[PDB]
């Protein structure tokens, strides 16, 4: 699925994104944004390391994911690397809410430190309703 901007807005809002871990639902938009263009069956891999990002947020599948071919790959999220390719986001959100628990929070994506970070984010929520 291909979410409309204020829609994933509300969306994320809803599935309990807005501050949590202190990350304001602006900056997750623009991780979304910048990582997949908001589409949810987005994919990527990684040549280099044998690793395959997926979904809305690119979740890679060396630490977050199972997909059975990264090599020593482990799954924290503890999810097939399919449930992050739903039209429904519950499950990407719940391993989005897992990567930022641990020390780099946000900053785990390099996407969200290239385009988000001291930026403004503003005009991502701007007449969303959230």
């Amino acid at each position: 699925k291909v979410f409309e901007r204020c829609e994933l807005a509300r969306t994320l809002k809803r599935l309990g994104m807005d501050g949590y871990r202190g990350i304001s639902l602006a900056n997750w938009m623009c991780l979304a944004k910048w990582e997949s263009q908001y589409n949810t069956r987005a994919t990527n891999y990684n040549a280099g390391d044998r690793s395959t990002d997926y979904g809305i947020f690119q979740i890679n599948s060396r630490y977050w994911c199972n997909d059975g071919k990264t090599p020593g790959a482990v799954n924290a999220c503890h999810l097939s690397c399919s449930a992050l390719l739903q039209d429904n986001i519950a499950d990407a959100v719940a391993c989005a809410k897992r990567v930022v628990r641990d020390p780099q929070g946000i900053r785990a994506w390099v996407a969200w430190r290239n385009r988000c970070q001291n930026r403004d984010v503003r005009q991502y929520v701007q007449g969303c309703g959230v």
